[PDB]
């Protein structure tokens, strides 16, 4: 009943989640990514300057993406911790 | 509608609540008497026996003393376990 | 039919299982490709991005590069989150 | 479903519990108490010698009773830990 009732409440935190957008940057702002509350990647932008250095570009891309996903996950976990 | 991260968060939250409740239980005293008050037992809310007092008069009748000890102790154990069942259902509720 | 001590034991057991599963998840690699294989992304089972490889040809067309990155990344995120939902339901099951 | 299914299984560990008896001793065996698997106190025995020293008697009684209850509780918790 507990877990099922919580499952029912997690669905309420969906129409909220789906609209909420969080942006993470890296490489001095040369990479920007945005995730919605559902964890969907809804924006990705790379400064042309980074095309000159693929290896750095890939590192900054991973940094920004992991920060954004970390935020989605922390939100999932923290809302669950509080609910019960 | 739940993913593994949410489940881990719920488990952590439940364990936090559980520990907070156990500390409160440990601080709660329940006293049971028998033998016209000649036996008194006290338990904490974990079910640990924390005090036990027997009237000197009962030292003259060990048979009665044992019966009254068992009566008070069982009343106390039943009471604490009923509280502990209630708390499990109510925490989940 | 459950008392507070049993609930605490269950919570502890579930947290042990949860941690064991998370360690296994962290060791599992999922790879998604897009752009005819010109983009490859790898996630672990926690959803951390652990590798990212882009063909040098895409450096000539950032518009395409971004589209193919987003496609592969979203495919990977969806896959890991589906696994993580499944695991929550199945652990409980 | 999990908690409810476990609740259903805890009831199976009742007809087993109710019959199983565990004995705890203290005061060099001058106190003996027995609990069943349900946590009911089903036996208590005090050596006549202890009637000569009520304070020691009460201490040994508490020692034996707490050891026996500890055993009941550890059993409850350990069977729950393993089940899920």
């Amino acid at each position: 009943g507990l877990l099922d009732g919580m499952k029912k409440e997690f669905s309420q935190l969906e129409e909220k989640n789906k609209d909420t957008i969080h942006t993470s940057k890296s490489g001095g702002g040369m990479v920007s990514v945005s995730f919605n509350g559902l964890g969907e990647l809804v924006d990705l932008q790379i400064d042309d300057s980074l095309l000159e250095d693929k290896e750095a570009m890939q590192i900054y891309l991973m940094s920004a993406l992991n920060d954004g996903y970390k935020a989605v996950e922390e939100n999932r976990k923290n809302l669950a911790f509080n609910m019960l």
